[PDB]
């Protein structure tokens, strides 16, 4: 069903994830664990202590598509085992140096079409499918859009719920 998803969103905060390529999507799928730079890194850090929940929903850039979404565990850390993501041309392996633990809640993709009737107020009302790497996601807006996605029955979101 939906109502566990519902109660583990309810009034989270929701952040959009740009990434450059699947590679590292895959690989925070397999390990559960998320880096972006130090501007995002600093807002994701202040958004997982105000929050019951805190909402990453990802897309990979030219894919069309958003690829899941995962509820924030922890805050970042550094050092701990290394992770090897693929860096983009110009981004350095310091700039992902932070580390944050993620549970998916979905790991299912959602096309942007399915999305084009949600607009996202803290960015101006576009389509939600736009904006830049961590932009917030109004409350409404983005539990509405994590309803879309088909539901992923091989999450139980029991575990979730005790996080909270």
């Amino acid at each position: 069903g939906t109502s566990k998803l519902k109660y583990v969103l309810q009034d989270a905060r929701f952040f959009l994830i740009k990434s450059n390529n699947h590679e590292n999507v895959s690989l925070a799928k397999a390990k559960g664990v998320w880096s972006t730079l130090p501007v995002n890194e600093k807002k994701l850090n202040l958004a997982f202590r105000s929050a019951r929940s805190v909402i990453l929903i990802f897309s990979v850039r030219e894919s069309g598509k958003f690829q899941g979404f995962a509820r924030l565990s922890s805050e970042s850390h550094h050092g701990g085992s290394p992770i090897h993501w693929v860096l983009p041309a110009g981004m350095s392996a310091k700039m992902l140096g932070g580390v944050f633990k993620i549970d998916w809640i979905c790991r299912r993709e959602l096309p942007f079409t399915k999305s084009a009737h949600l607009t996202n107020p803290w960015n101006e009302h576009k389509p939600v499918k736009i904006g830049r790497d961590g932009q917030e996601i109004e409350l409404e807006c983005g539990t509405q859009l994590c309803l879309l996605f088909p539901p992923d029955e091989s999450i139980d979101l029991y575990q979730v719920i005790h996080k909270m």
